[PDB]
């Protein structure tokens, strides 16, 4: 009566339709009430850290 | 021949599960090779940011 290859699709791409709009939606709206710190200290923290001599040529 | 309720469940759980293991397993690889400095920040800059008086009373 009915293909057992469309039963399936339906069934994970809805699923995967449903819990990707939720957790999307979900999480997409926590960029926008979060601080961009996180970000800027992101790429500051990753591979930008300071490295400079505050006593070793005047400090033994 | 075969139940509709079924080929519904197969396709979505074994997608959602194929999706989840990759894309669960890439993300936590991913945790073990980045810094703790991301937390030590997230939680620093979220709601514990310095706030001293750095000159004024001693200054105009």
């Amino acid at each position: 009566k009915i293909p057992s290859i469309a039963t399936g699709l339906v069934g994970a791409l809805l699923l995967l339709l449903v819990v990707a709009l939720g957790i999307g939606l979900f999480i997409r709206r926590r960029h926008i009430v979060r601080k961009r710190t996180l970000r800027r200290l992101l790429q500051e923290r990753e591979l930008v850290e300071p490295l400079t001599p505050s006593g070793e040529k005047l400090w033994s």
